[PDB]
């Protein structure tokens, strides 16, 4: 039991781009691993969001998948980023919170094969987020501040931030760990997992974004999973596939701005938001697009294994 | 019986739904409760329950549903609240009758919806419909809102705790379900519960209460606690997640408590949501974290979810389990 | 191809109304054209790419050549220029809206689909709102005096004959954020063509509107202005025959939506007051939303099957067996 719980906690950790492997989760932690504390938290809140999955009984397969440790991890350690005593307990109810969510979501997306993506996450982060300015008990970071929305007056930086700001993580080593972690499981994931970021990055600077953000990688961090998810995963990796990735991709940068404003009145982050709209938006489609190839869903594996089952 | 008698015996049955419990009895008895406090709001209550019935009875919904009260619940919740958080006009009730019958379509239009996986509806009729009815007020001046609307970007006194702080509180909780500031009320509400079963009013107890203490521990203002308001959704979360909406047992009864401490966080989280815009959160968090915790429960092998069509009060859905 | 594309793209602005017709959908095209060349322009723009999309994704053809697929097409074409001052980009975008709100129409459609739903213009906005909501962060094009954040706070005008005529046509061209009274007239026309009962329920829809908005106490100037009559259109339009066997209770629901339509649009105004932008379409699409998903535990109330669903005539003439 140990041992599966962290084989599962290893495989959650992967799952995070969509990778189903101990070994590229741990290769990822061991990237994030910029902070003991936020390692440590996210270890709790996998570990909190795996052992719950268990304790509902969830069919073991999605559990030593890894599907119930991912989105527990996330909430682990943004309830930390975005620290006091109870900083702990309440990244434990973040993460249990999560899997009643992605349950909810589950069965409510699988009746036409959606996933649930990183909503679960989310929902939950942002309930245990939104209340802060009434409930006191924790007091939150900089980063956050109430105002009314109102206009405006690098590469190599915001590339591997990108992909380390998915995870929260605004760190270039762990950026590059983390690509390389992607590389393990898979080289198809880790490339898409790039063209995220950088898809997320130009588009960024096209769309006329302060320079600041950009390197800082923020407009990378659902980029980056718009491309490992819809990038051979979730459909067929083909030529049309690809522009189609592109095209969410693309479509990612803007919905993450228009993100930042829903939420600017009330301030707070809009998180792994963005991906989960866009995506769950071009998903739905699939199956109505002839010439898109949708992965099945309860079927979809790796870019590579999508192809090598798909072979004959 | 008769129509006008159905009527009745439906208008009764949608309150005590309110609580989950389909009792002419208990509905009643909660009616009782809340005539104590106005009988303007009394009033609109039953505008908006027998509208709500009326209705159903009109589009023609099954029998069974409307003879249940299941078809005047969210009927009452809107036929308070648009005269509460709203300067009582001549236009008022009017207003009650168009919130209560909205409510209808609403219902349906979720039931439909929820239906195809067996969620409840919950009293998310009665939210967005008020939601829809009350959000156009500052463009539409028919209305004049009370003072306990304020647009206000969000912004980080203490006030003190104390014994009155948990009694006032703890009563305050099961009245603001219905957005009842009485501490009678909420005693007899109690009471009210206790009729049609003793296991959901102890749940709508421990809902007020683990509401009470949950708001407490996130640091909030002492103030808006015995004022109960962080009682009102943890109430429906107990009485709901408490036996009727699934078998209970231990592990569900953690589940519960899990619910209900989650119902205070997003309580709050939905005061800021709706901050900048003003407005109530209303049932809004009993409702999210609600439906959240039910489309859980099937993946869930240690959880035995109630089946809905089935689902009845925490004694009759012991006693049918029993077999 | 070129003729299907056009034909299909004139079918897909007169599914603006549910009128599925080429000459009614060019008629709309006429009464708009008088307004704005470049309205027009991004309109044919929007609506071409949603078209040519569907067709590359592949899509059952009926619903291309019903025009179906064309739709939500034009009004990302028009609003991302008018509530945003015109850039060379402009152009661009309108066609990145356009194609985006295809994909969405999908994502609308399996979902919608499965307790047979429709779509409605909900395409048309989840998109705009995305592509318009990030622009006080997204600085390559800059928006128009239309759009202004602040908090909610409760003048009054004068009410008039003035305010009843200009604000009827308004209506009807709000609808398609046509702020002229001609059009209106043009596109209540347009919309005799390919049916009378849909002219007129269009018509009911934003006096029906119009009034609501009246009793509600509203500021006289926006209800000339026809705000408060674009969805009570497209509500008396829809659940006029189109989606429901039209009746006489059926009548009443249609009024009783019509009635909501306007409360939802003033409510959906605050809700996007200090993010300050538009409400667009989005109250119609809520409110008949709702209503249509009550329709079949309706027994009085008789759905007009989704997939079969067609002008209140054909509904009436196919039910009459």
């Amino acid at each position: 039991p140990l041992i599966e719980f962290c084989d599962s906690v290893c495989r959650g950790c992967g799952q995070v781009m969509f990778q189903n492997n101990t070994v590229t989760g741990l290769l990822f932690f061991a990237g994030i691993f910029n902070s003991t504390t936020l390692g440590v938290c996210a270890v709790l809140g996998t570990a909190a969001s795996t052992l719950t999955a268990q304790l509902l009984g969830v069919d073991k397969p999605l559990v030593r998948a890894g599907l119930f440790g991912f989105n527990g991890t996330l909430a682990g350690i943004a309830l930390p980023f975005f620290y006091e005593p109870a900083m702990l307990g309440y990244v434990a109810l973040n993460g249990a919170f999560t899997t009643i969510i992605m349950a909810s979501l589950l069965n409510f997306l699988g009746k036409w094969g959606v996933p649930a993506l990183t909503a679960p996450f989310v929902l939950a982060t942002w309930l245990l987020m939104f209340g802060v300015y009434k409930l006191s008990l924790f007091h939150p970071g900089a980063l956050i501040a109430p105002a009314l929305p109102s206009v405006a007056g690098t590469f190599m930086e915001g590339l591997f931030k990108g992909v380390g700001e998915v995870m929260f993580q605004d760190n270039i080593v762990t950026g590059v760990i983390f690509v390389v972690a992607i590389l393990v499981n898979s080289r198809i994931s880790a490339l898409f997992a790039v063209i995220g970021s950088l898809v997320g990055l130009c588009t960024a600077l096209i769309m006329h974004s302060p320079e600041t953000p950009v390197r800082l990688g923020l407009y990378g961090f659902n980029s980056v999973l718009c491309g490992i998810a819809m990038g051979g995963i979730f459909f067929y990796l083909n030529i049309r596939t690809f522009l189609y990735a592109l095209g969410c991709m693309v479509l990612g940068a803007i919905a993450t701005g228009a993100f930042s404003v829903l939420l600017s009145p009330i301030g707070m982050p809009a998180l792994t938001w963005p991906f989960i709209v866009v995506t769950w938006l071009f998903l739905f489609a699939g199956s109505m697009f002839r010439n898109i190839a949708q992965v099945p869903t309860e079927k979809a594996g790796t870019p590579e294994d999508n192809l090598r089952s798909l072979a004959i």
